[PDB]
């Protein structure tokens, strides 16, 4: 297996994302997800419409801007045959009615897979797959005003998980001493979050966060 991967790098991520303050980190975690799938099979990376899903995935036991499940999001595009693009369908930050358009699909999939809750597991996803879609346990005030370095937070919970991001690699880090290896993270909260909108999340430490315990992706 190798020791780094950024799928940054192969052309497969969009550009960070902002969620505001509608509680729809699962539908960003799952357009980021989707996002590198169909670019694996089409080569071309399209930016998707978060909206799309939090307006229309209900029926799937996504709950809007009140929380839902990347995987319910997965089984909507499914359910749905398509998914519109974020040009096409933009991001209100809101809860609306159902606008889809088909003709304005640009993405599909033909279901899920979960990751076993193994960090173990995971690694070999994120470095045959793609993006994966992760929950982790973002309630600290740390995460909050994270810049740089490898995140660790001692009164993480690995079973409490309540933010969906987005597992674009992994790697090494010896720029700090008390932490070496990371998981590259795609957050939903802009740019000016972390480290252009990015965190080193900390691997094989205890499970760190959850951040193995919910991970899986769509199939393309
Ligand atoms: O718990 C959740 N879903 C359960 C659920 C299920 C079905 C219907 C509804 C709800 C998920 C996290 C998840 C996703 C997949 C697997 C496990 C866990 N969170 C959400 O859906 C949104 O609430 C999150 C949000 O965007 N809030 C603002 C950002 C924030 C800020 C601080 C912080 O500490 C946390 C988050
Ligand atoms: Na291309
Ligand atoms: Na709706």
């Amino acid at each position: 297996a190798p020791r780094s991967v950024d799928w940054r790098e192969k052309g497969y991520v969009t550009p960070v994302k902002n969620q505001g303050q509608c509680g729809s980190c699962w539908a960003f975690s799952a357009t980021g997800a989707l996002e590198g799938q169909m670019f694996r099979k089409t080569g071309r990376l399209i930016s998707l419409s978060e909206q799309n899903l939090v307006d229309c995935s209900g029926p799937q036991g996504n709950e809007g801007c009140n929380g839902g499940l990347m995987d319910y999001a997965f089984q909507y595009v499914q359910d749905n045959g398509g998914l519109d693009s974020e040009e096409s369908y933009p991001y209100e930050a809101t809860e609306e009615s159902c606008k889809y358009n088909p003709k304005y699909s640009v993405a599909n999939d033909a279901g899920f897979v979960d990751i076993p809750k193994q960090e173990k597991a995971l690694m070999k996803a994120v470095a045959t797959v793609g993006p994966i879609s992760v929950a982790i346990d973002a309630g600290h005030e740390s995460f909050l005003f994270y810049k740089e370095g490898i995140y660790f937070e001692p009164d993480c919970s690995s079973e409490d998980m309540d933010h969906g991001v987005l597992v674009v690699g992994y790697g090494f880090e010896s720029t700090e001493s008390d932490n070496n290896k990371y998981w590259l993270v795609k957050n939903s909260w802009g740019e000016e979050w972390g480290m252009g909108g990015y965190v080193k999340m900390a691997k094989d430490r205890r499970n760190h966060c959850g951040i193995a315990s919910a991970a899986s992706y769509p199939t393309v």
